[PDB]
RNA sequence: GACCGCGUGAGGCCAUGAUUAAGAGGGACGGCCGGGGGCAUUCGUAUUGCGCCGCUAGAGGUGAAAUUCUUGGACCGGCGCAAG
């Protein structure tokens, strides 16, 4: 099923890769970003909570996303990386690189790659305290 | 104002009398310069909340966890609003 597309033509979804230090999201939408095609989360594929954000868990999430997209006809993806952002960290998580590689290795093609991490033009105060999270 | 003379007057006379303008200071003036100050105004994302839509079973959190939040739809995505 899906869209009735020609031989050489490809169709684009947008893949939102949200990669925090606790968990990894491999959400795939349409081009408008409104219609979810498939969302598989990195903590859907493991048992321990410590392995939610491991790169092996983001790989398994990335494989079961592309398998779901190609049986809806989606051929290529624009990539949107995303860290936590805001007051929190701006570097994307450990499963950011391994999901993007595994998405490429499973017969899925790549459009643009962008960064849509929330960046405060300012910020409310962070959740640490003044002396700030000592351990 | 000293000084001499002369009728409270009319005089002479003094080279007649005011150091300088501080690499002290105050003040004027000139074109500037500055996250200085006060009042008003404008803007920016973000966060939180909220509506509505989409798909879902986990989300979150940590050294590891649990309290917590979720099929009544959480989290993630999209549009919109609100407030500080």
């Amino acid at each position: 099923l899906g869209p009735q597309v020609a031989e050489g033509e490809n169709v684009f979804g947008v893949c939102h890769i949200f990669a925090s230090f606790n968990d990894t999201f491999v959400h795939v939408t349409d081009l408008s970003g409104k219609e979810t095609i498939c969302r598989v989360t990195g903590g859907m594929k493991v048992k321990a909570d410590r392995d939610e954000s491991s790169p092996y868990a983001a790989m398994l999430a990335a494989q079961d996303v592309a398998q779901r997209c190609k049986e809806l006809g989606i051929t290529a993806l624009h990539i949107k990386l995303r860290a936590t952002g805001g007051n929190r960290t701006k570097t994307p998580g450990p499963g950011a690189q391994s999901a993007l590689r595994a998405l490429a290795r499973s017969g899925m093609k790549i459009g643009r790659i962008e960064d849509v991490t929330p960046i405060p033009s300012x910020s409310t105060r962070r959740k640490g305290g003044r002396r700030g999270r000592r351990l």
